């Protein structure tokens, strides 16, 4: 069907592109990136989160497939030279579909924002000190006085969750998990320290001390957002699908990114 | 119906449970410790513990409700005071019931033992080093070398699982969490630190690489397991249910636990 | 002799401020904030580290002295209704002095500017990924990509340091320890992650990979630098010096902060 | 001079062991394990540890060496390949001495026993739960429930003190570092979680609550003390001599045996 391919930019991943356009070329396959049902993505994990915001609009009508010409990336899992035994699945079809959970961060002001994270959504200061409380399903947890905070998806645990701390767990979990950064924490200042994550249904709200100024970051995205009243997660009712075709068991993603490959 | 009363056995606990076998006395509520449907617990989280073991052969056919006469148990979260209020609304009953994840372990020999777990199962060596395979769903993930293993409910995440680094996650979400105790990581030796949150139907199996004597805990209970051929963890079939009569959400029993109450 | 008084500049504070003065004009007492020879701080650990930046260039010739208005702070560690014995005690003089190493960081440019912190100096990026090499006495010992680094005194250690899983160290402790934010860890990119305490007299050197600019701290004060070659690290030839009219021991300085008070 | 050789007793040390002695057969040295004045061990970091444990009461008249013929050990940091050039310097003598600073140990009864550690000294309950009272120069610091502590040398920061998350510190330092082992912290419950690092002539006393038997560990040597009074730690008046014959400085054997060799 209809597909598209986004590259890294680089004289390798451009190559392999230009050749799996090739490859596609000799099937019915038509190349629109307006309306694609597949999108290949060809570089790092970076390049992968790119293409997932290009086309965060139609994520139910999209599956992903992401090639790493460097390293090993978690969402860029198929080789380059695997790229041809891609062409040919992917052209015949018959494919499994494979979907993660999503994030949803929504910021009021004083008006709303909303935004889908597939790794994390963070929060610091604009540069003054952070303070914010942290409010679960309306029920007051802390205040939390420290350097920010980390909402992460299911897949996004092996990101930045990963070095702040935070548990890894398997995508099938509808959930997500929020980590601190640099809490401080004495006699007068007391959060939690431990990560916690919440199930679907959860909403977890951050609500302003003070200033109300905040540098938050879905995914490589940064924005500067001012007079923020509130920031709301919760686990999207969206889902990114991925276009299968053999076993990468997560484990074993994991495995292979950490402990040896 | 049928009711029993487990006590720490202190002076406090078992006077307040002759005052309410009293009250339970003015009501169509018959005392039977062999096959009660409502399991009621005055003491700590351990006694609490106790009074799920006692019990584990018939927990489909019980709601457990804990008194907590020291301070505030995670299981036991009602107050001595209230414990009139208590009598009354189990007496009329139409309470309604809240189900939590329990933890199944399976321990090969060379002959097989399960045990069902409400806070955590652990593994550590019988005396010498402690090195196991750490195998996830017939995938083997890594060797671990260090002082032990800690798997952990939903709800025993405020538990053991806290003090290893473990997050928090809310017993709604049926999976078993797996953290480390001071594992050994060098050039040559190499474990994952992160802890890990498994689904329900995964399979993490613990496979001995030298000596295979173990001493295996389950909640408090520990045992020495002699010629061990294969821990198994999974997230049970099974499920523990309380006696809920109002709102105590768990991340507010987390607050008061830990912030400030 | 010679003293002055910087003040929080509350209504508690300056009313403190102004009744010491008084106190202090009953005695050969001559108020100079040009040379003193007695810095008095009345407010916070803030208010303290503000006094020893305004009077850096004359450590050797001043003691310090904190008074706390809000909580125990750890510069600031006598109460202000001790203020009036205070008085008395350091204008007879005949105090004990009591030194604390402080830390000297070196920035280099294609130029140099150097400074002196009392609890730490960190280093993050201008914007983009921080990565930077650090070298410990000319060897080489890692590259470093996460948030960024703290290099901290020993009398910092309570403080930032603290929130960062770095040790606590005793002030008599000649040594500086570097710790890190949220390092990434994988395949390809390994940092030690355990804190390093190091002794006087080593250089750890900090040079960039890509991007010169950071964003550098010393104790409150942050400056971005641009076209950075090397930031340098080591324990400083100059301390800072405290009047001490009583025993109040390091370790009980922390168990008041952080234990219970 | 007078000199001995211990040997892991696998094939490769015993015959490298052999060797070396018929080297120094060719010089003035007298092979003597009851005064030698050169202690060389051949296998691993715990047959240096048993070495330093056989010489303990002659570490004044005695230089270390260690030839590491599995990996590289943090003590055992000499190759089997360089052992010729070794017997050769070693014979000329005329070599450099490295001190490292030790740990003394000493438990009370209801009698006296002292120990010394080169790398740690743990504690750890009989069986039943760990509550000990840490008493810092005779001021309590903190009531201590968890699993046990770890009092390490600076040697030992590498060892099991870097698996509790202490900090590694240059062992040109002559202080100890004091980690916990899953301390539970609640409302009720407080520990200081930080490691702490003491300088030399702090004394820092374990002081049991309920239960008297603690497992205590020095090294590699584990003992059930009964009826404990008292755990004293503090810094050693001996320290270990190395005999050194080319610079290996301590961050570059930290840097080979974590980050790359
Ligand atoms: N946030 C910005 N713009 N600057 C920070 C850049 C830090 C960095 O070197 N990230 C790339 C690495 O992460 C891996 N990765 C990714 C990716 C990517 C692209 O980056 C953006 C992402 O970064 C993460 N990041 C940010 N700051 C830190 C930090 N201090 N430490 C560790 N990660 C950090 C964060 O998650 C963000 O979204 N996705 C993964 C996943 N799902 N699982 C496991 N590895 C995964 C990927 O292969 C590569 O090895
Ligand atoms: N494992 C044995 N026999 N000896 C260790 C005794 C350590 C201890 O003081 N535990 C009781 C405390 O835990 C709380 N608790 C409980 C409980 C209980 C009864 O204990 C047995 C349990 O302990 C836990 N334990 C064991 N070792 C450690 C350790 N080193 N650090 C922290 N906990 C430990 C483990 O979980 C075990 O099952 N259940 C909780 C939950 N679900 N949530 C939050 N608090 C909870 C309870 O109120 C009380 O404050
Ligand atoms: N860095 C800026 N401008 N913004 C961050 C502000 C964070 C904050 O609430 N710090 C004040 C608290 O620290 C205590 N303190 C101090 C102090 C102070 C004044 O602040 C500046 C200092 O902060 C520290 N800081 C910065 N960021 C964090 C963080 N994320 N977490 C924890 N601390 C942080 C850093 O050290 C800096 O110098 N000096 C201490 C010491 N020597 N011992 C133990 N407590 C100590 C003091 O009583 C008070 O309870
Ligand atoms: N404590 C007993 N009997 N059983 C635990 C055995 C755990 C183990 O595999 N230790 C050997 C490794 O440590 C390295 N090592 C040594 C050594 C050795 C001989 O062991 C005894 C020592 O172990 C340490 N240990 C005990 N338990 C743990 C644990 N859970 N995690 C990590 N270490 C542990 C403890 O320190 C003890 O003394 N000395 C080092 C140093 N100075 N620097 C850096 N590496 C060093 C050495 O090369 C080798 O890679």
């Amino acid at each position: 069907m209809k597909y598209m391919i986004t590259s890294k930019g680089d004289e390798k991943s451009d190559l392999l592109r230009l050749n799996m356009i090739a490859g596609f070329g000799e099937y019915d396959m038509e190349y629109d990136d307006v309306e694609p049902e597949i999108v290949i993505s060809i570089g790092g994990d970076g390049t992968f989160l790119s293409a997932f915001h290009q086309y965060e609009e139609r994520l139910d009508e999209i599956a992903f497939i992401g090639i790493h010409t460097g390293h090993l990336g978690f969402y860029a899992d198929w080789r380059p030279a695997e790229a041809d035994k891609l062409v040919k699945l992917l052209a015949k079809g018959e494919y499994q579909k494979v979907s993660y959970p999503l994030l949803k961060t929504t910021v009021k002001y004083g008006k709303e924002a909303t935004y889908l994270a597939l790794n994390e959504s963070t929060v610091k200061s604009s540069g003054g000190p952070f303070v914010v409380d942290v409010v679960i399903n309306d029920i007051h947890f802390e205040r939390f006085r420290g350097d920010g905070l980390c909402m992460s998806t299911p897949s996004g645990t092996t990101a930045y969750n990963k070095s702040l701390g935070g548990a890894l767990m398997h995508p099938s979990i509808e959930a997500m998990q929020l980590t601190e950064m640099a809490s401080i924490n004495n006699r007068v200042y007391r959060t939690i320290g431990s990560p916690l994550v919440f199930p679907k249904h959860h909403v977890v709200s951050l609500q302003p001390v003070n200033d109300k100024d905040f540098q938050i970051s879905v995914d490589h995205l940064s924005i500067l957002h001012r007079d923020v009243q509130e920031i709301r997660y919760e686990v999207s009712a969206k889902k990114i699908h991925f276009a299968r075709f053999r076993s990468f068991p997560f484990w074993r993603r994991v495995h292979d990114s950490f402990i040896e490959d």
